[PDB]
């Protein structure tokens, strides 16, 4: 794209409360860190680490229902 | 709100209408490759090569207030 597109420089350190977490979405793979953002109940966009266990979780968990 | 961090990986290929953008910024040194972004009107998120002489007008212009 010749738009801006996001991407993640850190990522947060202990898992976001689950119930707290409504989508998911993976950061484009041109960017230098993988990365999975997370969207929160009121709307805001978290950066987290896919290697993680509770991310893999949650990722798994968000694609249920 | 987010905690990413908007970056660009393409330029746009030819001059923007300047009467459609509003404002500019550079984006962060964290990113791969630098680059102005000019915001449209209707919040576009427009990435361009800073070492085009229209970019660095543009900027100039914008300057001016
Ligand atoms: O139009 C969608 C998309 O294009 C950007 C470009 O970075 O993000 C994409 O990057 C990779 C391609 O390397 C694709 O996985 C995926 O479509 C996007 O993440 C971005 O402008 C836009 O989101």
């Amino acid at each position: 794209s010749s738009d801006t597109t996001p991407c993640c420089f850190a990522y947060i350190a202990r898992p976001l409360p689950r119930a707290h977490i409504k989508e998911y979405f993976y950061t484009s793979g041109k960017c230098s860190n993988p990365a999975v953002v997370f969207v929160t109940r009121k709307n805001r966009q978290v950066c987290a680490n896919p290697e993680k266990k509770w991310v893999r979780e949650y990722i798994n968990s968000l694609e249920m229902s």
